[PDB]
C-alpha cells in the first residue's frame, strides 16, 4: 500500500509514536516519505547484505529475521516480511525499540539526512487536529 500522507500521521498518531522519546509527528511522517515514499512493500539492499523493510526502511541485521543476513539478532522478534504489511502495528512497534536505542532518530540515515533540523510541521500541515 502506499500511504497517503495524513493518512499515515493519524494511525501513527493511533499507534503512539506523537513525542514518542520527544519526537513530534511530522518527524515520523517525514521519515517515512524518505525512507519509503510511503509505501508499506519498501525493501532497498544494504551493502553490508542486509535490506531494509516496510515504511520505515527497518533492517535485517539488528532488527528483523529475513534468512539472509548472516549474524542477525532479530531485536523485534519478527519475520522482516510482515513489516511489508498494509497494517503498520508490527513496523511502529519495532520503531518504538529501535529509537529508544541510544541514538534517537538519528538510527534513520533519511531522517538525519534531510528531516533533521528542517521545519518537520510542513509534515502534518492540512490534517485532520
Ligand atoms: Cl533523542
Ligand atoms: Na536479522
Amino acid at each position: 500500500k502506499v500511504f497517503g500522507r495524513c493518512e499515515l500521521a493519524a494511525a501513527m498518531k493511533r499507534h503512539g509514536l506523537d513525542n514518542y522519546r520527544g519526537y513530534s509527528l511530522g518527524n515520523w511522517v517525514c521519515a517515512a516519505k524518505f525512507e519509503s515514499n510511503f509505501n508499506t512493500q519498501a525493501t532497498n539492499r544494504n551493502t553490508d547484505g542486509s535490506t531494509d523493510y516496510g515504511i520505515l526502511q527497518i533492517n535485517s541485521r539488528w532488527w528483523c529475521n529475513d534468512g539472509r543476513t548472516p549474524g542477525s539478532r532479530n531485536l523485534c522478534n519478527i519475520p522482516c516480511s510482515a513489516l511489508l504489511s498494509s497494517d503498520i502495528t508490527a513496523s511502529v512497534n519495532c520503531a518504538k525499540k529501535i529509537v529508544s536505542d541510544g541514538n534517537g532518530m538519528n538510527a534513520w540515515v533519511a531522517w538525519r539526512n534531510r528531516c533533521k533540523g528542517t521545519d518537520v510541521q510542513a509534515w502534518i500541515r492540512g490534517c485532520r487536529l
